[PDB]
């Protein structure tokens, strides 16, 4: 996240790291949100390439124990039958993956809460992005997690051409833009935690940012729009 704080262990419980199997060791590459002891969404675009995955749930420093972590193979991949790798601004960019053993929950660990089908926020509803991803433009990883606070824009301003233009579609949630703070290349997949009814539920899958750098003034960043794909979800962990 750019312009991002540190976050307290118990924070986003729901948050968790896709990692890949780099040779020796294991590396970050996205988010994801733990959404059944054995299932975790995240980002289309984050196992779009066939490596060994893992996640890693109740995970806080990257590089340190943190005597909490949860290490979870993936046994199955499920993306969304439209994505389209080369067309990122089309949406669908979500992704399924069950998981090879059903985690333990704790204050640590714990299962994500999703909207209600068809929900659409108001603009400057405050939000939260989470995650590991470069906290500068062409940065690097942070070692903890990250949080940033990134209030919504609506669909109008968002596709203005003043701002994304067309690039948006209505199946996105569209949150910061200030120039000051963002998500960047390692968020990808995470979070977007928004304030409804005294709940934090998660509404975006973080999905891309402009070409030109992570917080740019008028380009924020985009996320998959979660109330969109429910009743997807819910089909998908009901045939498995
Ligand atoms: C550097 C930046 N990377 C990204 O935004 C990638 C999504 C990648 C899809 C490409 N296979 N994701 C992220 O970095 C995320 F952090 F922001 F979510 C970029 O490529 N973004 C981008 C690409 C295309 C368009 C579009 F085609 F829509 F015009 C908009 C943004």
């Amino acid at each position: 996240v750019v312009g991002g704080t540190e976050a307290q262990r118990n924070s986003w419980p729901s948050q968790i790291s896709l990692q890949y199997r780099s040779g020796s060791s294991w590396a970050h590459t996205c988010g994801g949100t733990l959404i059944r002891q054995n299932w975790v969404m995240t980002a289309a675009h984050c196992v779009d390439r066939e490596l060994t995955f893992r996640v890693v749930v109740g995970e806080h420093n990257l590089n340190q124990n943190n005597g909490t972590e949860q290490y979870v193979g993936v046994q199955k991949i499920v993306v969304h039958p439209y994505w389209n790798t080369d067309d990122v601004a089309a949406g669908y960019d979500i992704a399924l993956l069950r998981l090879a053993q059903s985690v333990t929950l704790n204050s640590y660990v714990q299962l994500g809460v999703l909207p209600r089908a068809g929900t659409i926020l108001a603009n400057n509803s405050p939000c939260y992005i989470t995650g590991w991803g470069l906290t500068r433009t062409n940065g690097q990883l942070a070692q903890t997690l990250q949080q940033a606070y990134l209030p919504t824009v609506d669909y109008a301003i968002c596709s203005s051409s003043s701002y994304w233009g067309s690039t948006v579609k209505n199946s996105m949630v569209c949150a910061g833009g200030d120039g000051v703070r963002s998500g960047c290349q390692g968020d990808s997949g995470g979070p977007l935690h928004c304030l409804v009814n005294g709940q934090y539920a998660v509404h975006g899958v973080t999905s891309f940012v402009s070409r030109l750098g992570c917080n740019v003034t008028r380009k924020p960043t985009v996320f998959t729009r979660v109330s969109a794909y429910i009743s997807w979800i819910n089909n998908v962990i009901a045939s498995n």
